[PDB]
């Protein structure tokens, strides 16, 4: 399953990367602008993004990927420090510090279900 991670930080970007490279395909990216355009070119089968970063924040993110037709379907899973109906909302939230073990278990689970 390819698995796409937006994150600002370099060192915990790496760090999911490494951890799911077992049984993921993982891509990874700086900021929310950048995953989007990685996202349309090759559409992830799940993504995991920060909600707080320095430009477009996670929801907006999340709100991307919802109004794009060839993303719309992709389970987001949101991974932050901090724990409407027309706005836009993750598949599943995680509060870091993440649990390696439960992350994988949500990501299946998300992928599962799309499924």
């Amino acid at each position: 399953p390819k698995v796409l991670i937006v994150e600002n930080s370099w060192t915990m970007r790496e760090t999911l990367r490494l951890l799911l490279s077992g049984e993921f395909d993982c891509t990874t990216a700086a900021d929310g602008a950048s995953g989007l355009q990685q996202a349309l070119a090759h559409p992830p089968d799940v993504l995991i993004s920060d909600v707080n970063m320095d430009g477009m924040d996670g929801y907006a993110l999340c709100g991307h990927f919802r109004s794009e037709p060839t993303l719309k379907h992709i389970p987001v899973i949101f991974v932050s420090g901090y724990a409407p109906a027309d706005q836009p909302v993750p598949d599943a939230y995680l509060v870091k510090p993440v649990k390696p073990p439960v992350l994988i278990a949500q990501l299946h689970a998300l992928l599962a279900r799309a499924e």
